């Protein structure tokens, strides 16, 4: 498949400096679930998108780079305050990681359980993150396309590559359900997942947090899976 197993995460290449990173919850009683987030050879350092849904999970994140890649992650940005996203904030932060989030996921964080990350992005009238938030980002270009799945979810494109990852916000094409909706913007999302696609027009591989990667049908679909909930 391209997937490779690393204790119990599984890590798959999807371009020559881009790792999609799989994690698994592991708790009493719920199944299985998959959380997808990113890892992006940047030159000489590594970036990080969304942590793991636990603290180990996160280290042997850190332990796969350290063994496979072998140089400094210089820095982390989370995608929302759900677990899944941002469940593994004090291994980060253990490991001298500078981390990153929307300011409102920070502002979030305590309500939801999570610890908050040491730095707050905020975002034009246009979606696109204040530059001065997001200092020497290198390929990562972030964009906040307006509530959704969550109202804090940000999304991020890989400059580059043919890439853009939109967090629990955009399910694959084949999706029965737009999944987790507890605190998703239902009036808002299928304009937000429409925002997400306008904003890199060019990315031909759409990386999601709970399926795997997929075409720009997997916008089109969300967006509608969006407005059908609306419409009810
Ligand atoms: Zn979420
Ligand atoms: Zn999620």
């Amino acid at each position: 498949t391209g997937d490779q197993r690393f204790g119990d995460l599984v890590f798959r290449q999807l371009a020559p400096n881009v790792w999609q990173h799989t994690s698994y919850l592991d708790m009493p009683g719920f199944g299985a679930v998959a959380s997808n987030g990113l890892i992006v050879r940047d030159g000489g350092r590594v970036l990080v998108v969304d942590t793991a849904w636990t603290d180990d999970q996160t280290a042997q994140i850190l332990n796969w780079i350290k063994q496979e890649i072998n140089l400094p992650v210089a820095l982390a940005v989370v995608t929302h305050a759900h677990q899944d996203k941002m469940g593994g904030m004090d291994a980060l932060h253990a490991a001298g990681i500078a981390t990153y989030a929307n300011a409102l996921s920070n502002q979030l964080a305590p309500q939801e359980g999570m610890v908050a990350a040491q730095h707050s992005l905020t975002f034009a009238a246009n979606g696109w993150v204040e530059p001065a938030t997001a200092p020497n980002f290198g390929p990562l270009k972030v964009f906040y396309p307006g509530p959704g799945h969550t109202s804090d979810n940000i999304t991020v494109g890989i400059d580059g590559t043919d890439i853009a990852f939109g967090g629990c916000l955009i399910k694959d094409s084949k999706a029965k359900s737009l999944g987790n909706l507890g605190d998703a913007d239902t009036e808002h999302y299928a304009a937000s997942a429409r925002a997400f696609g306008a904003a890199f027009p060019k990315a031909s591989m759409i990386v999601m947090s709970h399926s795997a990667p997929d075409s720009r049908a997997a916008i089109t679909h969300t967006a509608r899976m969006a407005d059908k909930l609306r419409k009810l």
